[PDB]
């Protein structure tokens, strides 16, 4: 009689995950954000977890602004940058559209692919 069991180890390092902003199809979304001094603060997290920056507005990249007031700094549809904390605060990729600040106006053909 013989049994092999194979076993790894649990992450003795912080919860901030290196597949964070990666989704499950493997795919590593595209952000942009919007020049500001806030733009380094995202740009490390969404690179650390996984996640591609966009410096200039790319052809199907979620366009982030932040919040700074009750309604939006958004001039169109921006999300809302505490995403970047809730996701891996979660430890989890979250619904962002459950993180939309500003409205916009939703056409049936305003979207981009390559």
């Amino acid at each position: 009689m013989a049994e092999a069991m194979d076993l790894g180890k649990d992450p003795n390092g912080p919860t901030h995950s290196s597949t964070l902003f990666v989704r499950d199809d493997g795919s590593s979304m595209s952000f942009y954000v919007r020049p500001s001094p806030a733009k380094r603060r995202l740009s490390t997290l969404i690179l650390h977890g996984g996640g591609t920056v966009c410096r200039v507005q790319e052809p199907g990249a979620v366009l982030l602004a932040q919040p700074g007031e009750a309604l939006a700094e958004a001039s169109g549809d921006f999300i809302s940058t505490q995403y970047i904390l809730d996701c891996v605060e979660r430890n989890e990729r979250l619904e962002l559209e459950a993180y939309r600040l500003g409205p916009a106006s939703a056409a049936d053909t305003g979207s981009e692919a390559k």
